[PDB]
């Protein structure tokens, strides 16, 4: 059985945070999970309906359904407490965001007391997890799964979203942006590693659309914002923020020559009258018209490496050591790799068969070969003709 | 003699960052000033004449004209190498922000070395400075300055400004924003301190208006946000920015009851489907339709001190020990030494005349009526009767 990790502590002020993977995993779930959560995921749907996880859009793209009680009643809850949540902010002087960091890459010996005391309040409980699965790095839990001796998949939505692309998700075993394993699972394949495959070819099998023609005018730099209380932003950035960001860029090029695109997703946008301020429909228009690109550690940045730009990569994240890579060459190798072994196809992650395939540690081209068969209806091989039928 | 420090490092992508003091000095100057900056400072005159130091508002509102040949050639140049600059920022990472807060609150060997070096360059320099002056922390300055026997006022414009307000400054012989002496000050006459005037003449001895009339609709909370830049955000802020400020009230107050305004000066501003965004004009008449207000450590905290709002400061700031007091009457006594001996009308930081008479450290009470008189055209009872006639 599957223990499904779901954080309810509102570090961003907002309840349930991770609603969209409570639903996206009742939806596929095809025997009975163990969720570990709070009951504010079992009752929102009492008077925010306005909320982006209640959006027909939002649920056609990422494939689920709302559950009623007949759906949740199948499975089993586990729910934790709200007074460890006040003492953690006091703990951090009360900020949410630095607490929300510490939760993320320390351990917190009280939480580990209470995730210990509710897996033991069902003798039966603890023979029947095959697995943890959780959506964010957290010590705390990890901790108590290595005294338990079970593993956690550490499992978020990719880099690659519709419509735009296919939709891809993360699965890592030591941790999801921060901490991440995909470097060192390259590094054991790169020696039978040669993808005659371009660049532009890797790109083109995960679009779901042709790419943009010439933009004709074009910015010497581009600026990636990001989402500023996302864990990539508070957690894994290097202490860089986005006005350091663009600090960073200015040190560089004149204001006239910095294009900057606000995240959509972010609270705040840009002002008009600074810099030019991109208008595009998405963020490959935006890579489109720019000769170098300068990111944190947004998923943008995986698009500027993909269509060959020149790259900047601020903080820790899951393709950084792509760009670490000094030729066009080992990045397409690194890339095919990233892109067909390290990421999963969306769906996959929340299928419980696929999980129990990766909780065997197969090998990397039966990882390869099994998401090139979803995709579709040795591993350079595989990958080199793939994208040719494709 | 004066000692103006004025550094040119960039810190957030802009030459001659502190370029109004430059001017204001230079426009006020009675005798001979040593100004210790950049070249920056000399050129940039020559193509970005759209900055707001060049505005006729800004130099009729901030009292300063141009400077010509003749006006800069009466005082003497000590100008900083930029390869100090590009060293500091390899030593944090290249990150220019992190690089301003080391600058601020750090030693710095390699520049307590060039300042040294500098100063040495001609004899007698040394022998001819009264005291530093400069507009931000500065501990490499500070070493240096103790090492010669030297003081340093460290001085910027105030909470209070025009057209609102009667244009203030500060002047503190420890720290300005961060490690402010204000509070020190203010313990050495609570004993003989009983203001008879209310909160209320206070705050319209230094409006230049009459204060709003009543809003009719309120809001439970407002938040002020700040410069994401400023020295008071990424220094003096106890690690807090205004995403976890927002995060802060957010774990108190329901979306619908949160009122938000955004900095004028900010390279960002608020998308309008999330929190209920100010319009006003001014930030008094954001404050007048809000029950309590949260800052970090933005000027408009003491306006909301000022206006009795029950107010929360998060950060490190000059008016931060107000706060701290339990009383109304508490309140307004430090509020009333803190307008009166603390700040300073705004043109006497730049009065050679009147810093040589801070140099001297005088009584409170001289202090309070030097002010008083600048703005008028016992300390407690100075202040008293100063409300009364005013
Ligand atoms: C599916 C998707 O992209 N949703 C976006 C949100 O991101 C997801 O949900 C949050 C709760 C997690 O922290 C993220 O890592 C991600 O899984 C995003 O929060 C909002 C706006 O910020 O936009 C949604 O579209
Ligand atoms: C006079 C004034 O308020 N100017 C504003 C600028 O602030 C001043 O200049 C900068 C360089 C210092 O860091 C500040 O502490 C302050 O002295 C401000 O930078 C800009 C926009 O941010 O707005 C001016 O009006
Ligand atoms: N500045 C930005 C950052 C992200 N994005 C979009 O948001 C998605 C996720 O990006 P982050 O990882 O930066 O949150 C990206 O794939 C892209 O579609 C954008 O359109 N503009
Ligand atoms: N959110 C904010 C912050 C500051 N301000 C204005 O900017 C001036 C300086 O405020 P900071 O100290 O926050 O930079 C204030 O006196 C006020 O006039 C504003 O109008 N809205
Ligand atoms: O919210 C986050 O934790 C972040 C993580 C990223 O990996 C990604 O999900 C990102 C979203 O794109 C923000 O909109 O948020
Ligand atoms: O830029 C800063 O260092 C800050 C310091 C504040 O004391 C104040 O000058 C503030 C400005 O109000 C920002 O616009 O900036
Ligand atoms: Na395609
Ligand atoms: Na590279
Ligand atoms: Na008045
Ligand atoms: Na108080």
């Amino acid at each position: 059985g599957l223990a499904v990790f779901l954080p309810p502590y509102p570090f961003r002020g907002l309840k349930a945070p991770y609603l969209w993977m409570f639903y996206k995993y009742l939806h596929c779930a095809t025997d009975s999970i163990l969720f570990i959560t709070g009951e504010d995921y079992l009752s929102v749907t009492d008077a925010q309906r306005a909320r982006w996880e209640f959006d027909p859009a939002s649920m056609a793209s990422l494939g689920y359904e709302l559950p009623n009680a007949q759906s949740m009643a199948c499975h089993e809850y586990l729910t934790l407490d709200n007074a460890f949540y006040e003492t953690l902010l006091s703990r951090h002087h009360h900020d949410p965001i630095k607490s929300f960091s510490a939760f993320l890459t320390e351990r917190i010996p009280d939480l580990e007391t209470e995730l210990h005391a509710l897996l033991d309040s069902k003798k039966g409980i603890i023979d029947q997890i095959d697995t943890f699965i959780s959506i964010c790095n957290c010590p705390s839990l990890e901790h108590v799964a290595r005294t338990l001796g079970k593993e956690v998949m550490h499992i978020e939505i990719g880099p690659l979203r519709a419509p735009m692309y296919r939709n891809t998700a993360y699965l890592d075993f030591a941790g999801v942006n921060g901490g991440t394993e995909a470097s060192a699972r390259y590094e054991k394949c790169q020696a039978e590693f040669d993808i005659k495959a371009s660049l532009g070819d890797l790109h083109n099998y995960f679009l779901e659309v042709l790419p943009p023609a010439e933009a004709a005018t074009h910015s010497a730099a581009g600026v990636v914002l990001q989402v500023e209380d996302c864990s990539n932003l508070i957690a894994y950035n290097h202490d860089f923020t986005n006005i350091s960001l663009l600090s960073y860029v200015r040190q560089r090029y004149e204001k006239e020559d910095i294009l900057v695109r606000a995240h959509p997703g972010s609270l705040f946008r840009l002002r008009d009258d600074v810099f030019t301020i991109d208008d595009s429909a998405n963020s490959l228009a935006f890579i489109n018209q720019c000769n170098e690109v300068f990111t944190i550690n947004s998923s943008v940045g995986l698009e500027a490496i993909l269509t060959g730009k020149k790259t900047t990569v601020l903080g820790d994240c899951s393709y950084a050591f792509i760009n670490e890579l000094a030729g066009a060459s080992a990045t397409v190798n690194a890339a095919a790799f990233y892109l067909f072994s390290y990421l999963v196809p969306f769906d996959l992650v929340f299928n419980q068969e696929y999980l129990k395939f990766r909780l065997g540690h197969p090998e990397e081209r039966e990882i390869v070969g099994k998401h090139i068969e979803f995709y579709s209806a040795s591993l350079s091989s595989l990958i080199n003709e793939a994208i040719s039928l494709e």
